[PDB]
């Protein structure tokens, strides 16, 4: 599933991230935007062993378990299938136990969102 602008942030609003820790609604559709382009179904490789799944490109070292991944941790426990789905419950719940270095943990957002009008990216939707 591949979400419009407006969709997910109507879904991100409703799951509670807005101004989750600060964050504006903003800052998570953006993040969402350069980390999987919308895409709940998006799984990138990394060059450590790990993968990103879904939405928010939630990595298998650390914080979701895909019992692929040496030096796993599974911070959010979960199985990183549970980050592949239409429902962004799971990728909700873990990213906001990430950001509990802030929203840093997302290379995309650091290097493309922070420190821009964020709320560029939720202007024109129905909330
Ligand atoms: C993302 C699923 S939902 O139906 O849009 C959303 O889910 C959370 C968590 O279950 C609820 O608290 C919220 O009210 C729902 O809108
Ligand atoms: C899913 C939101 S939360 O973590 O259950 C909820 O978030 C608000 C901020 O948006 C906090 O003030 C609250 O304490 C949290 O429980
Ligand atoms: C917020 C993570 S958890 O589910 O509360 C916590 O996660 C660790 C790591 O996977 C587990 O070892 C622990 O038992 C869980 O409660
Ligand atoms: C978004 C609902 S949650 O994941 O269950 C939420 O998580 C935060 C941080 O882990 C908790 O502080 C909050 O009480 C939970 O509802």
């Amino acid at each position: 599933k591949v979400f419009g602008r407006c969709e997910l942030a109507a879904a991100m609003k409703r799951h509670g991230l807005d101004n989750y820790r600060g964050y504006s609604l903003g800052n998570w559709v953006c993040a969402a935007k350069f980390e999987s382009n919308f895409n709940t179904q998006a799984t990138n490789r990394n060059t450590d062993g790990s993968t990103d799944y879904g939405i928010l490109q939630i990595n298998s070292r650390w914080w979701c378990n895909d019992g692929r991944t040496p030096g796993s941790r599974n911070l959010c426990n979960i199985p990183c299938s549970a980050l592949l789905s239409s429902d962004i419950t799971a990728s909700v719940n873990c990213a906001k136990k990430i950001v509990s270095n802030g929203m840093n943990a997302w290379v995309a957002w650091r290097n493309r969102c922070k420190g821009t009008d964020v709320q560029a990216w939720i202007r024109g939707c129905r909330l």
